[PDB]
């Protein structure tokens, strides 16, 4: 299950992030614009850039540790504030995040493996409701 | 689901509110010492008691907000901060909140209606867990 899950991808946690966070910007290629260096590259090319491998396992330790903190797959009101006044996310909005969410439990449902697929949308659903209530547009 | 069964209790707030009170008190004789004018009453005298019904419609009231406000059956920290602050809660524990949802969900299971017991389950352990994180021993 959920619990289970984010033990799962902590195990082989840069496998799994850059892995996942491709498939987030090959299935929405306009996304790439918020991530500059990232345009003009194939899937090999960023796996061998150093910020990207560093960048995008600080991004999957941090959603992590919200998973691990949820009850229900309902994050704390502290981590969702976190979230929202990061510098890196201020010119995002809940969308964003919508999309992200949707590239991930796509990821996993094509996947080998057995994620909780169900739970992950759960997750990303409540955790969009609690960036529009901790004030992201 | 949860949000149906909110619904149903509110329409009918003051029979739902007697009754799954009486089955509280019914199913643990103990906690009745905490209602000092209740004391030696039968189930019919105390509906009969217009007070007996104002008490216990106020109670069922603020339960079905911290409900509503819930995402998930998990209840805002600020609702349990509320209950358990309130001076007429002071000298209670966890424990006396843990008797009254398996009251309520029994009378659930037991009744003609689908209401969802399973989630009606599920939020009483949440909120358990919510008011002891507010400091409730
Ligand atoms: C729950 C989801 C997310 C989490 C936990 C998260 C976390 C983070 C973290 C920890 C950083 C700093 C990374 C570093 O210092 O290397 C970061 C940076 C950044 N984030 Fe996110 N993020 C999430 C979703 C998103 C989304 C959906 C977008 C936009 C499409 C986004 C856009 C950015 C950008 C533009 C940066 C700066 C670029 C970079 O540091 O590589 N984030 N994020
Ligand atoms: C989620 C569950 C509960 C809620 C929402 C709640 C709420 C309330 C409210 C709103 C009142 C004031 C009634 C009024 O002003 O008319 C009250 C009174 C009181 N409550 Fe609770 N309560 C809960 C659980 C409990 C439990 C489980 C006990 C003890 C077993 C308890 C003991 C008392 C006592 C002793 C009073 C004052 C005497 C009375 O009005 O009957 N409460 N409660």
């Amino acid at each position: 299950g959920f619990k289970q899950d984010i033990a799962t991808i902590r195990g082989d946690l840069r496998t799994y992030a850059q892995d996942i966070f491709l498939a987030f910007l090959n299935k929405y290629p306009d996304e790439r614009r918020y991530f500059k260096n990232y345009v003009g590259k194939s899937d090999q090319e960023l796996k061998s850039m150093a910020k990207f491998g560093d960048h995008t396992e600080k991004v999957f330790n941090l959603m992590m540790e919200v998973a691990d903190r949820a009850t229900d797959c309902v994050p704390l009101a502290s981590d969702a504030n976190t979230l929202v006044q990061m510098k890196q996310h201020s010119s995002l909005t809940t969308g964003n995040f919508e999309k992200l969410f949707v590239a991930l439990v796509e990821y996993m449902r094509a996947s080998g493996q057995s994620f909780d697929s169900q739970s992950w949308d759960r997750f990303g659903k409540n955790l969009v409701s609690a960036l529009s209530s901790a004030g992201m547009k």
